[PDB]
């Protein structure tokens, strides 16, 4: 039958990288950048 099941309509997006939250995606990704490395790898694994 129909399909209706969710958790909430607020900060539904949760960063699987650290565990943060965000109302939308843009607001989330913009933060996920901290987990995104660049060509020039730093002292950390990445
Ligand atoms: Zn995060």
């Amino acid at each position: 039958g129909s399909s209706g099941s969710s958790g909430t309509k607020e900060k539904p997006y949760k960063c699987y990288e650290c565990g943060k939250a965000f109302r939308t995606r843009s607001n989330l990704t913009t933060h996920q950048v901290i987990h995104t490395g660049e060509k020039r790898s730093g002292p950390s694994s990445g």
